[PDB]
């Protein structure tokens, strides 16, 4: 599998993606169902169900019968913070002059590998 | 598991890391053994052996009895190119003003999520 540090960083990125996904789903279609999450992640339903229980254990999500998944106050803030980091990187790349599509693409995959000091540096760039 | 596009990007990053690792090992200790590769990757020996056969099939590596693993001309160039991309990102972050340690860290994890247009933009930055 791998070094503890790397697995822990990978777990963190998964958590962020899951809570951002849930918020985006509620915001776009009004609900976040397990089947829709699975389809939008590209994974089976069993693995989504598996991650949801981990999230509940971390007090990040609440599951309601016939209504799907929702975020808790802690989970919604976590999603807001991830989104914010992705935006800082995206805006930085836009200031650099990268096409809007590519800027948004790279920012999504890059953010999780950007240290805090680097993100600050990106933010710094006002121009 | 996931979307084809994502799995293919992940496979690519693994290939680069493996060939860079092999070149770095030969350069630092004169040889690249499976047990040392496994230990330095944080994975078991079975998975390294598994990836090595995939690399041989791609004509990227050659395995020699009692001598370990070596790269082919194609494999050595692939490693040189990965290293180069990591360097472009690292230098870019240094120009930005990020500490040497963090610059090298983020560049390693970032490069695989940086599109070509973005890398050019990074290179562009001369300052």
């Amino acid at each position: 599998e791998g070094f503890r540090q790397v697995r822990e960083a990978h777990r963190r990125e998964l958590i962020d993606d899951y809570v951002e996904l849930i918020s985006d789903l509620i915001r776009e279609v009004g609900e976040a169902r397990q089947v829709d999450m699975a389809a939008r992640l590209g994974v089976s339903q069993p693995t989504v169900a598996k991650m949801l229980k981990r999230l509940a254990t971390m007090g990040l999500i609440e599951m309601i019968p016939w209504r799907g998944v929702f975020l808790t106050a802690e989970g919604e803030k976590l999603a807001q913070e991830s989104r914010e980091r992705h935006q800082i990187v995206e805006n930085f790349l836009l200031v650099l002059g990268v096409s809007p599509e590519i800027a948004r693409r790279d920012a999504e995959g890059m953010e999780h590998h950007v240290s805090e000091e680097t993100l600050d540096a990106f933010r710094l760039f006002t121009q």
